[PDB]
């Protein structure tokens, strides 16, 4: 796995995503810790790929500092985006770059440098 669990990219880390996945489960079993860690690693790796892509497509956006917040979903239980949806977003950016709906949606969401 390419990232230590405490390395922060775009304002998130594996550990911070795991904490969000755990939600109100303040005393999780070892089983729930394992499950949330595996899911958090998968989400983080994908988020980083999207954030790095957007950082170049959108230099005015503070992608490396705050990009993870632009990938939240207000309609999910944890606020994390669905894994398959993140894959769809990355495919859209890889296929169509700044001509994609994903590019424009993310440009509108993200905090700017200025």
């Amino acid at each position: 796995y390419p990232y230590p669990v405490d390395e922060i990219i775009g304002g998130d880390s594996v550990q911070s995503i795991q904490r969000r996945l755990l939600g109100t489960n303040w005393n999780p079993s070892a089983h729930d810790m394992q499950m949330s860690r595996i899911q958090a690693e998968d989400l983080f790796e994908l988020k980083v790929e999207i954030i790095r892509k957007m950082a170049g497509l959108h230099p005015s956006g503070d992608w490396m500092g705050w990009g993870a917040r632009a990938l939240d979903n207000p309609r999910t239980a944890t606020g994390e985006e669905d894994l398959a949806r993140l894959h769809q977003m990355l495919d859209d950016l890889q296929s169509r770059n700044e001509q994609s709906a994903t590019f424009w949606r993310l440009v509108e969401r993200v905090r700017l440098r200025a």
